[PDB]
């Protein structure tokens, strides 16, 4: 089926936003579990997984409506030093990434491309609760102190 | 993440009518329980279930986007004297938070926030079908008789 | 069989206390859970379903002693800012809420309403362990710390 | 051990109220099911088992209390001819039985009974769930109709 | 049906002979479990629980003969103050209840009722084996001696 | 927030006599297992152990509202040199044991303690349960004569 | 047959301490417990447990060696108001323990009781264990400092 040509941009502008977010929740996962924060880590590679999926259902939707998926393109990692630099490096990638879905959503609605602003919603559904994790997180690191954070994800 | 502050209103408003609905419905259940309708007890305690589970949701989500959840204040009951007053009363308020939740969707369609309105959307469908089963209980009364109707709603 | 005028106006008493604790508690729950403290979050939640029980069993009692129920007068809820406060308001609430609890059974000894008694008294062991829960919670902030304290219940 | 004689007297008066409700309740279950009313026949038949063990229990107290059981002295059944005076004549019954359950358990208070007075606070339990349950049953003949509530008890 | 009023007035003395075998076994019974004689005890609650189920099947006879069932006079209870007086009282009253039985069993093959015979032979072999029972625990008594008879019947 | 001075007063009390009960049934046990009277010693020691129950239950209250448990002064023991010394002393413990408990219940009901009161109810009726127990076997001594009833004792 | 007076005599000794070991570690128990420290509580409820059983042997020893256990005179319990102290004092009382050990088990040795000697022998490798299992907590609060210990002894 022949997809509207702006909203077939507005997906792979989408789908640059999860390869992103793939390769630096990846790298963050490896340095958190490479420096004993085995539970930070696991939950950072959950997070990865998640935009996997998220590229998955984009590639494919683009696919089907006869554009071409832009896998070549990455954009910046901005990776932190240390716990703090790379939740805060992660929040305000998702916070990026959900402004970029809402724009997308409202070029779908305008061209009653419904069934792409449904697969959208559920991968905002998807940011917005990255988001509260990693608001949380931070809000922990004030609230228990950093080292009681760090110690508390130490092991899984 | 900081929610836009009409919609945190609209979200409170239908938290509001989420009050009401557990504590009439709750009331009239065990009204229905303490005279032996306890088929009919068990289904009115459904539902005031159901709108304890969608006070959940709209609480969680407040409190995601930055707002205070307002559980003080609590709107009219309107207790029935007998079934058939107490189901119309129901249907009454029913309906009317209905209206509160398409207006709240309008809102949230407005400026974007795309989960918060699917989250609206899903308590809507529940309430539609939470009428569906309050107005077929009406009609069932004047096919089959009230005093068959509270017959088949002694025995669980 | 009547029930005593003031036995019944006492049992809708100790039901409006129960009816600000749902809510207060409910709302803690869902506040601790929002920052990621779900032991705590956990823990409040089922007070405010231990609470929403007693709720429960006093409208049983009111009903057949042919009093009527009275789920619309909510009373002032004090919700906390952070968990120290939260955890004092629950116990300033609860500590108002069982001197009602001891004249109401003042009063059923009186009038030899000895079931009604019975069932306050049963409610009344329970506040007694919420008080005990609570007093203890802020006497192990004193002894772990607060950092410590909200550590060990960030987890389930 | 040797109880207060007006508590052993106060128990034989609770055990000769007992050995009514026994004898009236299982006529009037047998005359149900006789009648092909076999729900209201096996609740009544439950109703007399209750009444069976209440007076089991007050045996074994006396005796401990070094007393005579009495079980010589059958107050006066009074059997009804239909459904409605059966049930209105176990309320009556009940009713009489509740009054002189709450003079036993004052003369217990007052002479420190606390055990035999808790044992008679089981029994008034009981009998007000009695109470409940021929009250709701009068209701429901209202509600639904003497035909209909008969149908509804003739299949167990 | 419509029994012979002859008929009905023997199944009511049979009647009323269970009703006050029924007591002076359970108080027997209770008594024994009181002095820590529990295989006396259970025993005797056993033998107690079969005229329990003689009258029942006595009272479903009359009402379907269209004959009321006469639970409002009891007889006279002869407790006894120690093992052997029990045993014996109790002997005494089966042997007067087999020569009420013989008598109705006379009249019922008389009149043809010859269903009502079958029951009442039912109940006579049941009773003649309670009569066994007894002779036999006296007869023990002798050959055993009374310490060693009640040692026997102490621990279940 | 502190319990009742003499309220505690009592509970310490109580607590003593727990603490009598505890040692004096404790080495009864063992005497009697000593002897080859295992089923004595057995049943002796189940006694034991329900008074540390009690102990505990008391110890938890008494910190609760917030007094000193006294495990320092410990009674008098009054140890037996036969089977029914050993019972009778045992039986007058019991016996001094439930007219403090009751001097104890007076006083939590006239200051409104009545979760300490339902506490103390239930000790008391597990007292009166020891003391059946051991006037029983007092009994049972002088129905079957003392050689039997130790006979009976000596194996479990 | 007897034992040896002297040997009585020790062991009735060690008897004395355990009776002390029994009441102060139980009550240590519970004041953790009541502070919400329960894995401390549990710890310390194992070792009066532990206490409990050498008692119970001493006092089968002592019964079969024709002695007289004297479990009515209770030595001085050293209740702490802290952990720290509460530790200390358990430590110190087991080291007093130790020494009366030795000291029975040398004159054990002495008269040839090598039954007794190896009776307290395995006594004397429990109590090495308290010492160790007390000493080590004394070394983790100087080691991970006493807030992080009596977080860590917080939940089970
Ligand atoms: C009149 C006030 C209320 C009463 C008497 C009441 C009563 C109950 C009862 C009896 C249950 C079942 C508990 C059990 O058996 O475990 C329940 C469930 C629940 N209630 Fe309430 N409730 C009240 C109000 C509320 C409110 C105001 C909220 C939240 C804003 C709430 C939240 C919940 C939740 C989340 C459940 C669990 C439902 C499930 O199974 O998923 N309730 N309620
Ligand atoms: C002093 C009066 C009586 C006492 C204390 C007494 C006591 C009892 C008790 C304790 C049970 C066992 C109930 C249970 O544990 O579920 C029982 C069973 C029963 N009783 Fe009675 N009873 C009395 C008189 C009667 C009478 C007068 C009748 C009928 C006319 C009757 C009919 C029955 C029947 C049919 C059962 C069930 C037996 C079975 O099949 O297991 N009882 N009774
Ligand atoms: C302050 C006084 C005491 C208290 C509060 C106390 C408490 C307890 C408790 C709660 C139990 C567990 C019972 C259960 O849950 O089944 C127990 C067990 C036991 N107690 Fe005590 N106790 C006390 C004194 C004693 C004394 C003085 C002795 C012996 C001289 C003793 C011997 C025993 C024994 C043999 C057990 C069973 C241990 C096992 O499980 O193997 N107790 N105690
Ligand atoms: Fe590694
Ligand atoms: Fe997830
Ligand atoms: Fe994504
Ligand atoms: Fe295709
Ligand atoms: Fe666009
Ligand atoms: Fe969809
Ligand atoms: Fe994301
Ligand atoms: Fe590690
Ligand atoms: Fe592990
Ligand atoms: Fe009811
Ligand atoms: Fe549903
Ligand atoms: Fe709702
Ligand atoms: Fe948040
Ligand atoms: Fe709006
Ligand atoms: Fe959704
Ligand atoms: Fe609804
Ligand atoms: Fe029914
Ligand atoms: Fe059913
Ligand atoms: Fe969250
Ligand atoms: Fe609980
Ligand atoms: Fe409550
Ligand atoms: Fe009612
Ligand atoms: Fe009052
Ligand atoms: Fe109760
Ligand atoms: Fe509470
Ligand atoms: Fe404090
Ligand atoms: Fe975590
Ligand atoms: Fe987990
Ligand atoms: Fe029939
Ligand atoms: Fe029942
Ligand atoms: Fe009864
Ligand atoms: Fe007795
Ligand atoms: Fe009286
Ligand atoms: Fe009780
Ligand atoms: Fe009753
Ligand atoms: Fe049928
Ligand atoms: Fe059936
Ligand atoms: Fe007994
Ligand atoms: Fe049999
Ligand atoms: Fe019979
Ligand atoms: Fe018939
Ligand atoms: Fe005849
Ligand atoms: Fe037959
Ligand atoms: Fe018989
Ligand atoms: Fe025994
Ligand atoms: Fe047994
Ligand atoms: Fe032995
Ligand atoms: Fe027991
Ligand atoms: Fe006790
Ligand atoms: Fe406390
Ligand atoms: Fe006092
Ligand atoms: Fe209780
Ligand atoms: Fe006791
Ligand atoms: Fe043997
Ligand atoms: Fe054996
Ligand atoms: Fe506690
Ligand atoms: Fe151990
Ligand atoms: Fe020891
Ligand atoms: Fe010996
Ligand atoms: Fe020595
Ligand atoms: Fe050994
Ligand atoms: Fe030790
Ligand atoms: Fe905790
Ligand atoms: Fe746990
Ligand atoms: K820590």
């Amino acid at each position: 089926m022949k997809g509207d040509k702006k909203v077939i941009q507005h997906l792979n502008k989408i789908l640059g936003n999860e390869l992103i977010a793939i390769n630096q929740y990846f790298l963050h996962s490896r340095m958190w579990n490479d420096w004993g924060l085995k539970r930070l880590g696991a939950h950072e590679y959950h997070e990865s997984i998640d935009e996997m999926k998220h590229a998955d259902k984009l590639i494919e939707r683009i696919l089907f409506l006869e554009g071409l998926p832009n896998l070549q393109d990455l954009g910046k990692l901005l990776i932190g030093e240390n716990t703090q630099e790379m939740l805060q490096s992660d929040l305000n990638l998702e916070l990026c990434a959900t402004k970029d879905l809402r724009e997308a959503i409202v070029h779908c609605e305008q061209v009653h491309d419904y069934v792409s602003r449904d697969l959208l919603k559920d991968i905002l559904e998807s940011e917005e609760e990255h988001i509260d994790y990693l608001e949380t997180q931070l809000g922990l690191i004030q609230k228990v102190g950093l080292e009681n954070y760090l110690q508390s994800h130490m092991h899984e």
